[PDB]
């Protein structure tokens, strides 16, 4: 079979205690595509995107999870929507393995001169993707902190 893969998945505050809880990641149809590329083995890296404003909230990196079943379709609803695609039930989902969560969270800036996958140092904020793939040895400088 392929070798482990490393996905980084972009997340929430409120998913992301959801998914500390019900250890299932979901994505949208929207990106069904990605998901599907994840397989038993993989890795997946939850990073919770920064809070703007007066109330600032670094980018954060919130664990680390092993991906123990195949893509599934569920339409249960235990994730949180946003109110201009409130029906949205991010179908597409993996069940997870906690490995590690972090404590504390890992600012994401802090990584930013040592991750291999970051190649614009000065500009990587500014997605439009649910999930990242990301080499190993950016999952290990992760993974170890």
């Amino acid at each position: 079979m392929d070798l482990m893969a490393y996905w980084l998945c972009i997340t929430n505050e409120d998913n992301w205690k959801v998914i500390k809880e019900k250890k299932i990641w979901g994505v949208a149809e929207r990106y069904k595509n990605t998901i599907n590329k994840v397989k038993v083995g993989d890795k997946l890296i939850i990073y919770e995107i920064q809070r703007s404003g007066k109330d600032y909230k670094p980018p954060y990196i919130r664990g680390v999870y092993e991906v123990v079943s195949e893509v599934y379709k569920d339409s249960s609803k235990i994730f949180k929507p946003t109110p201009r695609n409130p029906n949205e039930k991010f179908p597409y989902r993996v069940k997870l393995k906690e490995i590690k969560v972090f404590e504390p969270p890992i600012n994401f800036k802090e990584l930013i001169p040592k991750l291999k996958f970051i190649t614009n140092k000065k500009r990587w904020s500014g997605m439009g993707k649910a999930m990242r793939e990301i080499p190993e040895e950016d999952y290990k400088l992760i993974v170890g902190n």
